[PDB]
C-alpha cells in the first residue's frame, strides 16, 4: 500500500513562495503519520492550516506546527495532548528528513521539523515519519530567512495544506 503524501503551501510575509510536498511513512510509523496527515487536512476540526514556521536555523532545520501558540510553547496531536515516540527505525539521513519535536520522551505533539542536513545526533531521540519529495528547493528558500538562533526575519507561513490525493 502506498504511503500517503501532504503538501505545504508557503508563503513569506503574505506572498507565496511555493509548494513542499511530503511522503509520510505510514507503513513503518503509522501512528505518527496519521498525526501529521491529519492536522494537514484539518479533518478533525484544527490543524496546520495559516500556522507559521516560528524557527528555522540555516544548515540546520525548520520547525513549524504550533497552531495553538505559534512560537513553540503549544499544538497538540489528534490523540489529545502529547503522544509517546514510536520508534527510532528512521533515522536523521539528511536534508528533508521530516522529525517529530518534542518536549521530552514521548511528548509529541504537533511539532515537527524539516532538516537541511544530515542531523544523526538526533538519531533516537526525535522520531523520523516522512520526508520531503518536492519542493525542497523551496525549504531551501524558507531556510535564507531564518538565523543563528532560529528568528526569522520575516513570517513564514503555511498558507494551505492538504492531501495530494
Amino acid at each position: 500500500m502506498v504511503n500517503p503524501t501532504v503538501f505545504f503551501d508557503i508563503a513569506v510575509d503574505g506572498e507565496p513562495l511555493g509548494r513542499v510536498s511530503f511522503e509520510l511513512f505510514a507503513d513503518k510509523v503509522p501512528k505518527t503519520a496519521e498525526n501529521f496527515r491529519a492536522l494537514s487536512t484539518g479533518e478533525k476540526g484544527f490543524g496546520y492550516k495559516g500556522s507559521c514556521f516560528h524557527r528555522i536555523i540555516p544548515g540546520f532545520m525548520c520547525q513549524g506546527g504550533d497552531f495553538t501558540r505559534h512560537n513553540g510553547t503549544g499544538g497538540k496531536s489528534i490523540y489529545g495532548e502529547k503522544f509517546e515516540d514510536e520508534n527510532f527505525i528512521l533515522k536523521h539521513t539528511g536534508p528533508g528528513i521530516l522529525s517529530m519535536a518534542n518536549a521530552g520522551p514521548n511528548t509529541n505533539g504537533s511539532q515537527f521539523f524539516i532538516c537541511t542536513a544530515k542531523t544523526e545526533w538526533l538519531d533516537g531521540k526525535h522520531v523520523v515519519f516522512g520526508k520531503v519529495k518536492e519542493g525542497m528547493n523551496i525549504v531551501e528558500a524558507m531556510e535564507r530567512f531564518g538565523s543563528r538562533n532560529g528568528k526569522t526575519s520575516k513570517k513564514i507561513t503555511i498558507a494551505d495544506c492538504g492531501q495530494l490525493e
